[PDB]
RNA sequence: GAUGAGACGCGUUUUAGAGCUAGAAAUAGCAAGUUAAAAUAAGGCUAGUCCGUUAUCAACUUGAAAAAGUGU
């Protein structure tokens, strides 16, 4: 009667699968609606849902965020034109007008032809006069003489349109603005980072140098060459260098295994300094932010060569002017060949295409440089080539450098001149000047009125909000503070509680404790090394991480160890070099406000928090400075202005509750607390959390799906993946009759070693690398691998081992397949003969650790072996194996760590239960398991029911199944251990209580808990223990596992044919086309750019994204007698159209030219739409023309298994007693790669259709049939990839390398029958679509 | 580990920047070029200095919609 559902959550799938009490896959029939003659199918309630991964809500942020700030920038404009526009009217009443159709052809403009002046004549003169705008801008800033109107407006607008940058804040000075000032800013910055090693910035003319007309690598050496401690390859000479333009690699200054490769001039560069960043720390942040800073200086010293932009723009149109006229005479003189194709040819990147073409500097400079290097009489010109400043625009990147102060600034001066003759621009001054000054703050967001889904805003008026009255109309305050109330993340941990900033003072305190807490020191005069205690640890935070910002080992034991704990000689084992931790913001703010006083007065402490609060969330200056409204009279009203000056980014993971406000129930301490003075044991934050002794957990445990889902921290696609799993769920709950299931299990699914082996190869005698040469092509197999991390010696017996023999050798583990499953290499080693560990079921024996512990010792010294390793390897030298490291087994086996996964559990049981008894409890009807991925993977190994991805996409079905079938075994098995997998308030039963101390009620003495469904377990002693054929749980008297007729019945159900595999139909989303605007052309295929704007004449875009196809069944008119022909067709509705076709579709049809439709037969096919056609060969429809594979090639799982051991005949398992009898099974069996191809082939020619590339394949299959087994296996593997279901793609079948096959023509699917599939596939809708038609 | 607010600078597309000599023209010889306006998802009603590329979506039935139903 009762069943269970097992599953497996992915991202772009979801498995599922029904069993009953006999672990089997119920078969039922289904009805089949539709207008077929099928009205009922048999299907198995296994299966897998497909979909296409979810997208993050970024690329559509930046899209609407660039749109408003288009909207924006348009609004400043006519404002502009706002104010111009009544003396405008008697200059020119014309003007503006000619501007808005500025864009027109000739023929649609309504005015005259000339945009500025209305004359030919005027115009002319006017561009000959000033070619630049901005020599017009020099005019009017430094002539005293009246000027037109116009030019007053084009000049003004040109800097009100592109009004320049704002990352400086308030007035401009040297101070943040200079080249020199911000160098020592740089190097202040650096100093504080380190002390130790510091630059100084005294005798250093960096002024001259960085700004100097020299190029980038000159101005660098020059830089360097005046620092003799620092080379340009040094940490400061790739932070100059990057502040240069240069491209430094910051791999070789921090030791990291990947380069990373910054360039401030890139749009990636953001995220590569996130990585960077991820990768060394966020105490590097200031460091590259200064760099940058000074990049911005120094590039703005390039550009302002009154108004100095204007004049240096003059300057380079001059220089571009000699040098072009010298370049072309040059090239008649030498090439005149070529000079055609350089100055005309825009298909170039000459200059007629970096006018003309559209290349870029970058593209021109790479173009004629080496024609520059073979005339020879062009020495200067490639000097020019270099330093940015050859052939320049005045408009390109480097422009991103200018404040907003400089085009103020000329605007205010052009402002100044006209003044007097205007009176309207000496009354609107200010006006316009705060147009272009005006810059909505962050906290205010979206000027919204309530129609906005982004915006929080407050208005104190009635009033369309200016720039003018801006400052009386917003509700500055309210909109801070719900501008607080939104930014807010709570704690995952703790809902409802906000958390601290990243660079909050009790932040810093929890990380420095929670590192500090497990340093174990060690002393000759103490036994072991243990814990600091509460005393050391305040002492040594209160001594040195209060007086300096980075603490040194040095500092750690010359400077407290041995002038307080009196010991000369220490060893510390918890921290290496130096302590990750710091108290930054401590330091920075001491050196801020240098009063020790208010710092450590505890009372003050919220204050402080208060207040770099305030200095996190916000980065506008008046509301900062509203900030000392509470706190002006408690600091002197000089330090601050430097206290406002400092701003704090990032955001904390944890709250105020948790670290310092929960406490424990029983011994009434809280985290932070119970971390700071422990007992000889330390806790850790790690073991505080999820221990059961104490209140914590239990208290971290203590709404709509949508909330429930959206809550959750996981990507987007997850979150995809998680609803259709719940979807799943229900429908199966709906096909078993309404009835809840009894258990619901659910799944959710490298130079190093070389580095590690040279380096750890290095610190001892490396002759064996010398000796015996090695690639990481050679990789790591794993007994090769074992063999160099081993010093090619064996680890139980002194003797040198042999690279010619180690096919004779075996891999030993550590701690044996018997206590817990764990193959890596931190619990296995290399060795002639297993029988050299010892005798014993634990780890190795005594007389071999007291034999070897030394090699092991110098082993670890290298690195070569972890602490783990060591520990475990000699573990009989304190006894062996306890219940304690049992208890740890058995939690390391089942727990799932992955807080979603324990999240997606609580929402499935927050669904299925929800009916509650007489008192007021939960009554828990239905058990969410979780899995682990290594049980059922493991599970899969042992008992050989091998996955292989690349068949079809079954393996996630069978993987549900095996989920539900390994879990409920588990649940029945070992009923205590529910609370350690089981979702839900159960007892916890303490593990330790249940394992046996010795052999013979207990559950286990052997700690591998998946040992109950083998008939023998081998042991280290090769001595092999026996198990019932039947296993049954004590306490219940039930029947668990069957040893002979479950594995049978696992073994069936995987070789089921007939698995529901269903890819989700979906509407396309996203941009109406690709984003390129074309130039226009003579054709109907472009889409206008506006309503009115004919493409023929303005040009569009191409290529529209369809969002799905429908079917039109109707009539057209064909030749000159106009005849209706009815036809039937699929058409394609694009993003654009949807809209409009969705309204009114019988209108939207009869337009696009279609007569008499059938209304009721406009059938929606979604992307992935399903449709049967002959002899059950099945295709999914793509876009409107183009079609994909829909056939799921079932291949019997013998020849899976075949393929899967002969692809890996370097099997790694766990015998070599049994490993070989599977390579000899795999030679046994070569006739199975002749069935194979043959299956693969009838499957081919009668669905996928591809005659050529079978052909092709097939003889590259047949002329190799010499080839060894393990290449034909995983040749076969890659020719999987002809079948695959989806999309058709290009594969390699060992040298013929097979192009994909597609299917360009959509029309057979007219005349076949759609397959309307629900999210299980169990619920089918056929319809037959060629019993449509034009009656 | 997702989600959000502010701003810049490129790019691109049309148009304005009279091309000149011969030759009747076709077409060849040459002169040049660096700038600007405008648009920057078509658009939307809720008309905001707002919104418009995420999520969500088999079929059928009932609903304006949320969403309920339909198949041993």
């Amino acid at each position: 009667k009762k069943y269970s559902i097992g599953l497996a959550i992915g991202t772009n799938s979801v498995g599922w699968a029904v069993i009953t009490d006999d672990y089997k896959v119920p078969s039922k029939k289904f009805k089949v609606l539709g207008n077929t003659d099928r009205h009922s199918i048999k299907k198995n309630l296994i299966g897998a849902l497909l979909f296409d991964s979810g997208e993050t809500a970024e690329a559509t942020r930046l899209k609407r965020t660039a749109r408003r700030r288009y909207t924006r920038r348009k609004n400043r404009i006519c404002y502009l034109q706002e104010i111009f526009s009544n003396e405008m009217a008697k200059v020119d009443d014309s003007f503006f007008h000619r501007l808005e159709e500025s864009f027109l052809v000739e023929e649609d403009k309504k005015h005259e032809r000339h945009p500025i002046f209305g004359n030919i004549v005027d115009e002319v003169a006017y561009h000959e006069k000033y070619p630049t705008i901005y020599h017009l801008r020099k005019k009017l800033v430094d002539s005293t003489d009246k000027a037109d109107l116009r030019l007053i407006y084009l000049a003004l607008a040109h800097m009100i349109k592109f009004r320049g940058h704002f990352l400086i804040e308030g007035d401009l000075n040297p101070d943040n603005s200079d080249v020199d000032k911000l160098f020592i800013q740089l190097v202040q910055t650096y100093n504080q980072l380190f002390e130790e090693n510091p630059i100084n910035a005294s005798g250093v003319d960096a002024k001259a140098i960085l700004s100097a007309r020299l190029s980038k690598s000159r101005r660098l050496e020059n830089l360097i060459a005046q620092l003799p401690g620092e080379k340009k390859n040094g940490l400061f000479g790739n932070l100059i260098a990057l502040s240069l333009g240069l491209t430094p690699n910051f791999k070789s200054n921090f030791d990291l295994a990947e380069d990373a490769k910054l360039q401030l001039s890139k749009d990636t560069y953001d995220d590569d300094l996130d990585n960077l960043l991820a990768q060394i720390g966020d105490q590097y942040a200031d460091l590259f932010l200064a760099a940058k800073n000074l990049s911005d200086a120094i590039l703005l010293s390039d550009i302002l060569r009154k108004a100095p932009l204007s004049a240096s723009m003059i300057k380079r149109y001059d220089e571009h002017h000699q040098d072009l006229t010298l370049l072309k005479a040059l090239v008649r003189q030498q090439l005149p060949e070529k000079y055609k194709e350089i100055f005309f040819d825009q298909s170039k990147n000459g200059y007629a295409g970096y006018i003309d073409g559209g290349a870029s500097q970058e593209e021109f400079y790479k173009f004629i440089k080496p024609i520059l290097e073979k005339m020879d009489g062009t020495e200067e010109l490639l000097v020019k080539l270099n330093r940015e400043d050859l052939l320049r625009k005045q408009r390109t990147f480097d422009n991103g450098s200018i404040p907003h102060q400089i085009h103020l600034g000329e605007l205010h001066a052009i402002l100044r001149r006209q003044e007097d003759f205007y009176p309207f621009l000496k009354d609107n001054r200010e006006k316009i000047e705060k147009i272009l000054t005006f810059r909505i703050p962050y906290y205010v967001g979206p000027l919204a009125r309530g129609n906005s889904r982004f915006a929080w805003m407050t208005r104190k008026s009635e009033e369309t909000i200016t720039p003018w009255n801006f400052e009386e109309v917003v509700d500055k305050g309210a909109s801070a503070q719900s501008f607080i109330e939104r930014m807010t993340n709570f704690d995952k941990n703790l809902p409802n509680e906000k958390v601290l900033p990243k660079h909050s003072l009790l932040y810093e305190y929890f990380t420095v404790y929670n590192e500090l807490t497990k340093v174990k020191y060690v002393t000759e005069g103490m036994r072991k090394p243990a814990f600091l205690s509460g005393e050391q640890k305040k002492a040594i935070v209160d001594l040195l991480f209060k007086t300096n910002r980075k603490v040194t080992v040095k500092q750690l034991k010359e400077d407290y160890f041995k002038k307080i704990e009196c010991f000369d000689s220490v060893e510390i084992s918890g921290v290496e070099d130096r302590f990750n931790a710091s108290l930054g913001t401590y330091h920075d703010l001491l050196k801020i406000i240098k009063d020790k006083d208010f710092l450590d007065n505890e009372e003050n402490e919220d204050i402080l928090e208060d207040i770099v609060l305030t200095l996190t969330l916000f980065e506008d200056r008046e509301m900062i400075e509203e900030r000392l409204k509470t706190y002006a009279h408690l600091f002197d009203d000089k330090v601050m202005k430097q206290l406002k000056r400092r701003r704090y980014t990032g955001w904390g993971r944890l709250s105020r509750k948790l670290i310092n406000g929960i406490r424990d129930k029983q011994s009434g301490k809280t985290i932070l607390d119970f971390l700071k003075s422990d007992g000889f044991a330390n806790r850790n934050f790690m073991q505080l959390i999820h221990d059961d002794s104490l209140t914590f957990k239990e208290d971290i445990q203590k709404d709509s799906l949508h909330e429930h889902i959206a809550n959750l921290a996981g990507s987007p696609a997850i979150k995809k993946g998680i609803l259709q799993t719940v979807k799943v769920v229900d429908e199966l709950v709906k096909v078993m009759g309404r009835h809840k299931p009894e258990n619901i299990v659910i799944e959710m699914a490298s130079r190093e070693r070389m580095k590690r082996i040279e380096e750890g190869i290095k610190e001892l005698g490396s002759q064996i690398l010398k000796e015996h040469p090695v690639e990481n092509t050679q990789l790591q197999n794993e007994k090769l691998y074992l063999y160099y991390l081993q010093n090619g010696r064996d680890m139980y017996v002194d003797q040198e081992l042999d690279i010619n023999r180690l096919s004779d050798y075996d891999v030993d583990a550590i701690v044996p397949q018997s206590f817990l499953k764990d193959d890596s290499i931190d619990n296995k080693v290399l060795t002639r003969s297993d029988k050299n560990r010892g005798k014993s079921d634990n780890v190795p024996s005594e007389e071999v650790v007291k034999k070897m512990k030394n090699y092991w010792r110098q082993l670890l010294n290298a690195k070569l072996i972890t602490q783990r390793k060591f520990d475990n390897l000699t573990k009989a030298e304190r006894g062996g194996l306890s219940e304690l490291d049992k208890a740890g087994f058995i939690k390391r086996q089942l727990v799932e760590t992955r807080q979603i996964t324990k999240h997606v559990a609580q929402i499935l049981d927050s669904r299925m239960n929800t009916k509650y008894d007489e008192n007021d409890k939960l009554i828990r009807e239905v058990k969410v398991i979780t899995l682990k991925s290594k049980l059922v993977s493991d599970f899969r190994k042992d008992f050989q029911f091998y996955k292989v991805r690349e068949i079809n996409n079954y393996h996630h079905a069978h993987d549900a199944y095996l989920n539900a079938v390994v879990g409920t075994a588990l649940i029945k098995k070992y009923p205590k251990l529910e609370s350690e997998f089981v979702y839900g308030d159960y007892k916890v039963y303490d593990v330790r209580k249940m394992i046996a101390k010795s052999e013979q009620a207990k559950y286990f003495f052997y700690s591998n808990i998946m040992n109950f469904f083998k008939t023998e377990i081998t042991l280290a002693n090769g001595e092999i223990r026996k198990r019932p054929l039947i296993e049954t749980n004590g306490e219940t008297g039930e029947i668990v596992w069957d040893k002979g007729r479950d594995f049978a019945t696992v073994r069936k159900v995987l070789s089921m044919p007939q698995v529901n595999i269903v890819k989700k139909t979906e509407v396309q989303t996203g941009g109406f086309s690709k984003e390129s605007i074309l130039p226009k052309r003579n054709s109907d295929k472009l889409i206008a750019r506006k309503k009115d704007w004919d493409p023929k004449k303005y040009g569009g875009f191409d290529s529209p994204t369809v969002a799905y196809s429908v079917l039109v069944v109707a009539k057209v008119e064909k030749g000159k007698s106009k005849k209706l022909k009815s036809v039937k067709e699929l058409l394609g509705i694009t993003i654009m159209e949807r809209s409009s076709f969705e309204k009114n579709p019988i209108d939207f049809l009869e337009a696009k030219g279609y007569k008499e439709v059938k209304k009721d037969l406009i059938i929606k096919l979604p992307k992935y739409s399903l449709f049967e056609l002959e002899n059950g060969r099945k295709r999914m429809l793509a876009s409107a023309g183009e079609l994909q594979k829909g056939n799921e090639l079932a291949l019997p799982s013998k020849y899976v298994n075949f393929l899967y051991l002969a692809s890996h005949y370097e099997k790694l398992k766990g015998s070599p007693e049994d490993n070989e009898q599977k390579q000899l099974f795999v030679e046994q069996h070569k006739h199975y790669l002749d069935e194979i191809i043959e299956q693969i082939s009838e499957f081919s020619k009668r669905v996928i259709l591809a005659d050529a590339n079978l052909d092709k394949v097939l003889s590259a299959y047949n002329k190799h049939r010499d080839k060894p087994i393990r290449e034909q296996a995983e040749n076969i593997i890659h020719l999987f990839t002809l079948t695959n279901l989806g999309a058709p793609a290009a594969f390699k079948y060992f040298d013929t390398t097979i192009d994909r096959k597609r299917y360009t023509s959509t029309k057979e699917v007219l005349d076949a029958t759609l397959i309307h599939q629900s999210i299980t596939g169990l619920y089918e809708t056929r319809i037959d679509l060629s019993q449509l038609g034009g009656d």
